[PDB]
């Protein structure tokens, strides 16, 4: 199995779920300036989208999209608990936060990433993502994780969007919940693995 | 069960999945601008987050999130093969679909239906609009539903953000599989009930 990723990327939390699962892959770095491997290569003869994250299976499939890769590792170990079982209702909760996630946080912060983005909209971005930044706030007041008193995936996709708050410095005063979401996040040994494994701080 | 829903907003896509899943419910409308309900109550009081649509569960429980609650449904009524079962490579690649309708095709509209949005900014995003319609088109050269065979909410989504590449007259000339799609979509009687519901055409 290959994790085709970009260290700091969005590929963090596929990473970070290929571990919580207890799953043998290997990793494989992509210039998505260059859309090249770490040899040269065209990365988009392996995803025609050019997008990191990219999961190659054993029986040689391609599995694209973040989201759909977590639901898959998620899956395959529901011993892990990593995503509740099919009809709970709390596996929707989870499926919620994960869309939620992708399309309003992770999307969000897309523009401030993007060269073609016009100056004059960044600062726009930058004051959506705020407003959106108290509501997770106020989500985590409970202290514990995203969907409640279990870890799942929808964790491991909302800290690596979080970091990037910390990136850009977004003003992130008040925000107390997501700080020790942050923190109890970090004391996590496979998240520690893989932040390492992608040589990060 | 009451889906909140705004006419031709991505609320069609859980419209027509609550048809083609057989399940009753009641249609109440959202005035988007003022968040207020057909009847002049609170919609941030229903929905915190203030957007369409939202489910509302006989039990009480409240669904947000369109990808979240097309999959709720779709797997309640297993009989029906709306979304292929846990574990099925099948079940993976919609969902693999419905993460890139949601973050890359329905969020990437946004910024055209919005007006904080800079009107130098426009051209740039129509651009990027166009190149992926591109690909969806290929995608659906062997001329059948996006994830192969059999229709599934993928499908049901797909629809709800093309109605929007027409509506704002995006280039989608040479697209014949996009064309064929559209027509394949109007001809089946549940989504005709559905735009007939919400009064379009
Ligand atoms: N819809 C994709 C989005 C993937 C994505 O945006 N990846 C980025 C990396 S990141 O900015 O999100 O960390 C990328 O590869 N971008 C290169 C490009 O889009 O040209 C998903 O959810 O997996
Ligand atoms: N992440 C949400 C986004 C929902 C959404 O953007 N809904 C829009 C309607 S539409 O543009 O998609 O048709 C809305 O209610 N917008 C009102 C607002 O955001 O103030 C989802 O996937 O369901």
């Amino acid at each position: 199995m290959k994790l085709f990723y970009k260290p700091g990327a969005c590929s963090l939390a596929s990473h970070i779920t290929l571990r919580e699962s207890g799953k043998d892959f290997t990793l494989v770095s992509v210039d998505l300036m260059k859309k090249r491997l770490e040899n040269g290569d065209d990365y988009f003869a392996v995803n025609p989208k050019g997008q990191v994250p990219a999961l190659l299976l054993d029986d040689g499939t391609l599995l694209t999209e973040g989201v759909a890769i977590m639901q898959y590792l998620a899956d395959s170990v529901p011993d892990r608990q990593l995503l509740a079982p099919v009809n709970s209702i709390s596996r929707y909760k989870t499926i919620e936060w994960l869309n939620y996630i992708a399309t309003e946080l992770h999307k969000g912060f897309t523009p401030l990433f993007r060269p073609d983005t016009p100056e004059e909209y960044k600062p726009t971005v930058r004051a959506q993502l705020e407003k959106k930044l108290q509501y997770v706030n106020e989500a985590l007041k409970d202290e514990h994780w995203i969907c409640g008193q279990r870890f799942t995936i929808a964790d491991a996709y909302l800290f690596t969007v979080l970091r990037w708050a910390y990136a850009v410095k977004l003003n992130l005063e008040g925000l107390e919940h997501i700080a020790a979401f942050m923190q109890r996040m970090a004391e996590r040994p496979e998240v520690q693995d893989a932040l390492s494994a992608e040589g990060l701080k």
